[PDB]
DNA sequence: GCGATGCGGAAGAGAGTCCCCCACCCCCTTTTATAGCCCCCCTTC
């Protein structure tokens, strides 16, 4: 095909295996944000990395906005070492990317009309509440937000074989419907 | 003094022609790409 997906943004979750206390964290923390009105997490950003994550009284926490496997391992490592400068016993356990968030382009119009009809069974075309064709692949778990302007969005994925597999398996069947 | 009762008359049926408590699930939130749609404020004259 040529065109290789490129990844958004990645959903890790990290258990630190202790509790937190959430109001400590955010009156210490540099950048955190805790309104147990609103969340009853704790919000913290860290620019360089340029990802942010949640924080829960049970320890868990979730990283999101990394671009890569590493980087999103990098930042939940920078976070926990956060929580652990401020006096708690915070670990590295079963770290796990829950979610990769691919985007790509066709570089062609796609008849979205056409796609839905041939494959009905697996997509869900909706102009009335979104503009985007939703396919959703079966062999791999992979859900894709096809557009007319030829853009398509891949989410869901746990490893980058799924995004770029996922890919591959549209793709002809895009260039059936190109428009 | 101290009770006790049958019959006529009236009545009446009966037939014919709401508020609470206890599971279970969804949304609150964050990140990101995509794009049409639409609210809101701004600006124009």
């Amino acid at each position: 095909s040529g065109i290789v997906p490129q990844l958004q943004n990645i959903v890790s979750t990290v258990n630190l295996g202790c509790k937190l206390d959430l109001k400590t964290i955010a009156l210490r923390a540099r950048n955190a944000e805790y309104n147990p009105k609103r969340f009853a997490a704790v919000i913290m950003r860290i620019r360089e990395p340029r990802t942010t994550a949640l924080i829960f009284s049970s320890g868990k926490m979730v990283c999101t906005g990394a671009k890569s496997e590493e980087q999103s391992r990098l930042a939940a490592r920078k976070y926990a070492r956060v929580v652990q400068k401020l006096g708690f016993p915070a670990k590295f356990l079963d770290f796990k990317i829950q979610n990769m968030v691919g985007s790509c382009d066709v570089k062609f119009p796609i008849r979205l009309e056409g796609l839905v009809l041939t494959h009905q069974q697996f997509s869900s075309y909706e102009p009335e509440l979104f503009p985007g064709l939703i396919y959703r692949m079966i062999k791999p778990r992979i859900v894709l937000l096809i557009f007319v302007s030829g853009k398509v969005v891949l989410t869901g994925a746990k490893v980058r074989a799924e995004i770029y597999e996922a890919f591959e398996n549209i793709y002809p069947i895009l260039k059936g419907f190109r428009k």
